[PDB]
């Protein structure tokens, strides 16, 4: 329907100086870096992603898909794509999220994370997702590992490696085979490989649980083959200790079998917002260079 007029920006390799690896693995490597366009007199902290070295024409098709998706989103709670670089090895340039991945941030900081933070993150992610829903986009890989931390007060949804743009009002996405995170998935997904905005809500549910348990592993133990039967059984994840029944009851709703019974992201924004006005009522926690510009201030 609506034409996608997003701009894809092609950047010169000599406009950005790498600085250090921040993570390599199966997927590839990610660099901390600076982007210093033309004469513009700005330096922009960036992360440079290079889907390994291996230039198999499979690895460039995928990174180009991510870039497609990331170029089509503009929201405070969704990660910023700056452009791509067309070297032999094709590089994704995104905004640096210095504090890293939110899952590691909760593990690394429990003893210092208060309810105000937990509830604010929940609101911010719900905003990111509500906005993806507006852009008729289905994330399919929402999990705490895929949300990054720009500042502890500001998180952004990332990893669009599995995301799909729903074509002409095509209610649900029918997927191929291939590796898929089972423990974060709606049931109608694990069984029929259907993916809906409502199935994203489910993973929102597990994402919140990962936050409230400070980074625990969903169904730690249970191998992935059981997960479907276990959920048909009516079993769900346990109420985290810090969690009031108010909060946990919202998790549980994300995990209903009737997809349309679960809450809409716009509703999750509201509920978590109300809770964020009085955090200690809802979560019970012991103790409770010169020309640098952030990407979020660098517009064109
Ligand atoms: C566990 N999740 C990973 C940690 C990581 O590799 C991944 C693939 C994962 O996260 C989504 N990843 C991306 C994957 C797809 C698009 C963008 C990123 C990405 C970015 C950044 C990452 C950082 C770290 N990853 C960063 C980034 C590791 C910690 C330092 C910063 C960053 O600063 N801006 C973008």
């Amino acid at each position: 329907e609506a034409p996608n007029q997003a701009l894809l920006r092609i950047l010169k390799e000599t406009e950005f100086k790498k600085i250090k690896v921040l993570s390599s693995g199966a997927f590839g490597t990610v660099y901390k870096g600076l982007w210093i366009p033309e004469g513009e007199k700005v330096k922009i902290p960036v992360a440079i992603k290079e889907l390994r070295e291996a230039t198999s024409p499979k690895a460039n098709k995928e990174i180009l898909d991510e870039a497609y998706v990331m170029a089509s989103v503009d929201n405070p709670h969704v990660c910023r794509l700056l452009g791509i670089c067309l070297t032999s090895t094709v590089q994704l340039i995104t905004q640096l999220m210095p504090f890293g991945c939110l899952l590691d941030y909760v593990r690394e900081h429990k003893d210092n994370i208060g309810s105000q933070y937990l509830l604010n993150w929940c609101v911010q992610i719900a905003k990111g997702m509500n906005y993806l829903e507006d852009r008729r986009l289905v994330h399919r890989d929402l999990a705490a590992r895929n949300v990054l931390v720009k500042t502890p007060q500001h998180v952004k949804i990332t990893d669009f490696g599995l995301a799909k743009l729903l074509g002409a009002e095509e209610k649900e996405y029918h997927a191929e085979g291939g590796k898929v995170p089972i423990k974060w998935m709606a049931l109608e997904s694990i069984l029929h490989r259907i993916y809906t905005h409502q199935s994203d809500v489910w993973s929102y549910g597990v994402t919140v649980w990962e936050l409230m348990t400070f980074g625990s592993k969903p169904y730690d133990g249970i191998p992935a083959s059981e997960i479907s039967s276990i959920l048909e059984k009516g079993e769900r994840l346990p109420q985290p200790p810090i969690c009031t029944i108010d909060v946990y009851m919202i998790m549980v709703k994300c995990w209903m079998i009737d997809a349309d019974s679960r809450p809409k992201f716009r509703e999750l924004i509201i509920e978590f917002s109300k809770m964020a006005r009085d955090p200690q009522r809802y979560l019970v926690i012991q103790g409770d260079m010169d020309d640098v510009v952030d990407a979020d201030e660098y517009l064109i």
